[PDB]
Formats: structure tokens, sequence, C-alpha cells
DNA sequence: CATTAGA
DNA sequence: TCTAATG
């Protein structure tokens, strides 16, 4: 957590960079693996043959290690940090759209920069196009402040439309968190579950609400089970116009909300303790439902819920409120 | 880890 | 169809 920092740091720099600028995948996927048991490793590294003794860990990590050890730094490390191509595949990878393939792609062309993106506005796809269209406002955060009245919107036309209808704001923002990066909305309907064979219409109504109002302006995908855009808060008495803010609704059988609303809820540990938990308890937790462990090794039959305490009563565990959902 | 776009 | 990119 520390006294290994140093040493999982670097390693993921030099991992990521493979996957990224190089298409090394199996090198890249030799960073992470080393980078992650260097970490569990409870004592100081004081040596690559002290490292070396681990797991995943060879002669070129190893090597590697020694040297960032014995001088505060790496070569590898500074030349790539240093290479404007590398440099400029990170960048170009923040373009929402933009992915290391595509990035590589618009370096070889020349397309290095921002603007180098915009003079070639062609050269992109829709998504690509929004993502540059709102790069800067993309980046920013989302105010609590203004997820409390983002919400409050979305609900009140999901309500509009049917009265039927289970929209929730999961995430960080359910959690608590003084700000957000991007608003997730858990949707579902009585009307839709498991086997009844859809109603994309359902997702498609409320999508269209939003943008009838002017809440949705934009269209990063619309799918019939999974929308992707991004919002807008009508821009005030003037003075102050809001930044454009990415947005995510998703439809889903009314049979297994509260999983997935648990779920995706966290946090990452939050879950992972509970689900943890879960195992002992005889069950089996994943972002859809919740079935009973047989002792052949595993077992089936997904457990009836009706709301994020049944998930609770089951394992047996102490309500914690989504406030206190941290870990 | 699944959904969507796209070519 | 596969391959990319988001979450
Ligand atoms: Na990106
Ligand atoms: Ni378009
Ligand atoms: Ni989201």
């Amino acid at each position: 957590e520390t006294l290994n920092g140093g040493i999982t740091d670097m390693l993921t720099e030099l991992a990521n960079f493979e996957k990224n600028v190089s298409q090394a995948i199996h090198k890249y996927n030799a960073y992470r693996k080393a980078a992650s048991v260097i970490a569990k490793y409870p004592h100081k590294i004081k040596s690559g043959a002290e490292a070396k003794k681990l797991p995943g860990v060879g002669t070129k990590i190893a090597e590697k290690i020694d040297e960032f050890l014995a001088t505060g730094k790496l070569r590898k490390l500074e030349k790539i940090r240093q290479d404007d191509t590398s440099s400029s595949i990170n960048f170009l990878t923040r373009v929402s759209g933009i992915g290391p393939s595509a990035a590589r792609k618009f370096v070889d062309e020349g397309i290095k920069t921002l603007e180098d993106l915009r003079k070639n506005e062609d050269k992109l796809n829709h998504h690509q196009r929004i993502g540059l269209k709102y790069f800067g406002d993309f980046e920013k955060r989302i105010p609590r402040e203004e997820m409390l009245q983002m919400q409050d919107i979305v609900l009140n036309e999901v309500k509009k439309v049917d009265s039927e209808y289970i929209a929730t704001v999961c995430g960080s923002f359910r959690r608590g968190a003084e700000s957000s990066g991007d608003m997730d909305v858990l949707l579902t309907h009585p009307s839709f579950t498991s086997e009844s064979t859809k109603q994309p219409k359902l997702l498609h109504q409320v999508v269209e609400q939003l943008q009838k109002v002017h809440f949705i302006t934009d269209t990063l995908s619309k799918g019939e089970t999974k929308f992707m855009g991004v919002c807008q808060l009508p821009s005030k008495n003037d003075e102050k116009e809001y930044p454009h803010r990415r947005i995510d609704i998703r439809l889903i059988p009314k049979d297994q909300y509260y999983c997935g609303v648990l779920y995706f809820t966290g946090s990452d540990i939050f879950n992972k303790n509970m689900r943890a938990h879960a195992l002992e308890k005889g069950f089996t937790i994943n972002e859809y439902t919740i079935r009973p462990l047989g002792v052949t090794g595993v077992a089936g039959e997904p457990l009836p819920v009706d709301s994020e305490k049944d998930i609770f009563d089951y394992i047996q565990w102490k309500y914690r409120e989504p406030k206190d959902r941290s870990e």
C-alpha cells in the first residue's frame, strides 16, 4: 500500500504504455500481475533478486526493479514520458469515443492534437465527434448540487411518462459523494422482466421525454436496453449556462433491479466485501441476482428480491445505508 | 463483461 | 462478422 508504491506505480506506468502506445497485450499483461503480486508482498523489496522470488517476476521486470531502486528513476520510464508519439497517444485517448486503436491510427495520420482533431472533423465518428465538441465539459466534475437538480428533473418526466416507472440514480452520488462524473440512471418497469420479451419502447419513451423537454441533448448510443448520451441544465435567467454532462439510462427486468441497484451502488469494495460474505452465508451474488449455494460445489436458483433489504436479509447482514456503503 | 456502432 | 470503445 506504500512500502512497495514506487514499484507498483512505475510497473503500472510500464504496463499501460505497452497496452496503449504499443500493441503488447502480453507484456502489458506481464507488467500488471507482477505489479499486482509486488503489491501484496508485505515487506520492502530491497532488491530485484528479492522481488524475483516472486511469481510473475522474471529477469526483465526484476532488472527493472533494481534500476528504480538504485537510482530514483528508470530510463525506459523517462524516454517514453518524453516521447511525443506516445504522449499524444495518451492524450487523444481522452476524447470520449477515442480508444488506443483509433489514437494510434490518428497519429500515424499525423492527428495529434485537439486542433488537429477539429481540422479533420470528418475523420471522426458521431461519438468521437460529440466527445470532441464537449471535451472540456466532459472532463469536468459533477457537483452534487447539480446532481440534485439533475435527478429531480429526470424522475419528474420518468413519472410524467408512466407512473409505473422506477428510476434510481446509482453510483457515488447515491452513496453521498460530494461530486460525480456522469449520472447513472438505473431504470425498470413491472411490465419488463427476465422473460417478458422486452419492450424496447420502455427505454424509448423516457429518452424521448427528456429530449422533448431539452434535458437530453445528444446521443452517444441508443439501444433497446442501453442508452448513453449527454445532458444539460436549463441555463438559468442567463449569465450562467450549464456544462455538458454525460448521461446513461438503462432498462432492466423489474425482477433483477435491486441487485443491480445494490451492485452499481458500490462501492467496488463494499460490493466485493458483501459478496464475499454471501459466500459464507451460503449464497452467491452478482449484478443480476442471488442464488443459494449447493454443497456439490455450486448451485443456482435466483432468490426473490423486492428491495435492497432482501439481499441484505438473505445474507443476514446489517442494512447499510448507501451513505455508508463505502466499504 | 456486455452492449452498441461500424465497416 | 469481428473489432473497437464505454461503462
Ligand atoms: Na478516450
Ligand atoms: Ni450525428
Ligand atoms: Ni454512469
